[PDB]
């Protein structure tokens, strides 16, 4: 037992980082088999980074202005192109470690992992969730760009997210790996703000399952609730209104703990209404909302990933 | 900006877990060079584990009863031998992943990263700290044994732990990679427990620190006080005395905020006797105190490891 914020084993995607310099901008790249994929802002300067025609900023740059350090070995860069905010530098030479791996996109209020790079080199590994606002909470200093986000799946890492920049209220934004954003952000150095915030309801439901798989039951009671009527508690407080596909998808942590969806719900309702009265859920003093459902079964269960 | 916590990239540690199975006891191993690392109650059964003498059970074996996967390949057991709690596995193959490692003990307090690891196959990898009490809060399940706990530094793996059990308190127990037990713990299944825990205080004073670089201020204050003083208020809240070597260790923090070490003690006075009042440090609504000062400077600072 025990319940912790547990990142994916980082090895397959230590092995795609790379290490892009251009001009006196250096920041991470994502090399996949012949391709190394980096923030199309390594083409910008001091000056430039403001509102800069990325365009006509690329159709300036040649091959050779990209230096592309694998390792202690450097890799000839034999064609650029820009698909939306990401450059795609082709290389010479494709990865022999280039795990399988896909690209997707995914919704606010699901989590991967985060291996933050500098200078090309892995530092950390974290969990994080995609925020209701688009913003991720995350752990990045200059020269973090272009660390990558991601998922893993039995054998094959699903990249998520790159990092692009942070915004003033010290949270992260960035893009999938085909280059467009996740939410209304923009690669300039504008007055962008992140905007309101919810919380995730369905997650803060699984993480009380979890919690309850983990012998912390003192938030439970007879009381129920309908969806309704818990949907104006979860508005009053700044959740997210809860589907019945959230329902659904909380039906097999339902199952183990032999607690009814709607009677977690009515715990909830207490805990927004109450607090917690000087007790703590899972080592948390406040509703946690960063793990899915998906995440409780796969910790509460134990699965690998070959 | 932002604070996370972070465990190392685990790539370097996955290339050495194997599985090991002996009878009908399967976990996970160690592979470094031509060794394979375990913890002992592998050569044990159902009624075998309750007040096991291994080294009758030990000469009882035979190294064909040792099955070690490494992957989709079995390794060869050419020799066994106990040290303490571990066994070592000597295999016909040294791991060509081997990297460059030390078996180090860690203090209480400290902290490192664990890959939780089932079937010999990496599933999460997370930071946890050494208790006072010599347990750790992890996230561990059937089959977890054998997972190890690390360091990084540069290229170095300094291995600290290895997973051997669960306490009735759901908080585990397991040995440096010698086979010493962290604490007053032995591998048989009796009614030990952990007994009484405290409060890292250097710990949670790097984390005050860390929220004050992120732009948590509000717990700041005039006030200051001696160690003393601050002392008997630590005692009362059953945590750890802070000596003058921590108070040296936090140096470095103290010198990029400026904010006196005695002060920030002064702050921790206040918010251990009147709380938080409905605010959160780094999104936290208690003193967090799994971060070592280490541990703030690294993420607050950006090092990397190759
Ligand atoms: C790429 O390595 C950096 C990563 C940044 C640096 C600090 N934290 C990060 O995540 N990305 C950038 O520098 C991008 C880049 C231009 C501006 N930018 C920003 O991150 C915006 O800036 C900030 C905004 C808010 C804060 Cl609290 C801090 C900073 Cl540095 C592009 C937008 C082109
Ligand atoms: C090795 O894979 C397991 C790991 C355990 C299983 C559940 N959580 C873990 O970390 N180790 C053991 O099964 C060891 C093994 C015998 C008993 N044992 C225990 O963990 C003790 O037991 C428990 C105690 C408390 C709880 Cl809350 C749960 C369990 Cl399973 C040796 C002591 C020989």
């Amino acid at each position: 037992s025990g319940f912790r914020k547990m990142a994916f084993p980082s090895g397959k995607v230590e092995g795609c980082m790379v290490q892009v310099t251009c001009g006196t901008t250096t920041l991470n790249g994502l090399w996949l088999d012949d391709v190394v994929y980096c923030p199309r802002h390594v083409i910008c300067t001091s000056e430039d980074m403001l509102n800069p025609n990325y365009e006509d900023l690329l159709i300036r740059k040649s091959n050779h202005n990209f230096l592309v350090q694998a390792g202690n070995v450097q890799l000839r860069v034999i064609g650029h192109s820009m698909q939306n905010c990401v450059l795609k530098l082709k290389v010479d030479t494709a990865n022999p470690k280039t795990p399988k791996y896909k690209f997707v996109r995914i919704q606010p209020g699901q989590t991967f992992s985060v291996l933050a790079c500098y200078n090309g080199s892995p530092s950390g590994v974290y969990q994080c969730a995609m925020r209701p606002n688009f913003t991720i909470k995350g752990s990045f200093l200059n020269g973090s760009c272009g660390s990558v986000g991601f998922n893993i799946d039995y054998d094959c890492v699903s990249f998520c997210y790159m990092h692009h920049m942070e915004l003033p209220t010290g949270v992260h934004a960035g893009t999938d790996l085909e280059g467009n954003f996740y939410g209304p952000f923009v690669d300039r150095q504008t007055a962008q703000a992140a905007g309101t915030d919810t919380t995730i309801t369905v997650n803060v439901l699984a993480w009380l399952y979890a919690a309850v798989i983990n012998g912390d039951r003192w938030f439970l009671n007879r009381f129920t609730t309908t969806l309704n009527d818990f949907n104006l508690v979860a508005m009053k407080y700044n959740y997210e209104p809860l589907t019945q596909d959230h329902v659904d998808i909380l039906g097999p942590l339902s199952a183990q703990t032999g607690i009814a969806v709607l009677d977690m719900c009515a715990s909830l309702k207490e805990l927004l209404q109450n607090g917690m009265n000087g007790r703590t859920i899972l080592g948390s003093a406040l509703l946690e909302d960063e793990f899915t459902p998906f995440d409780v079964v796969r910790q509460c269960s134990g699965v690998t990933f070959q």
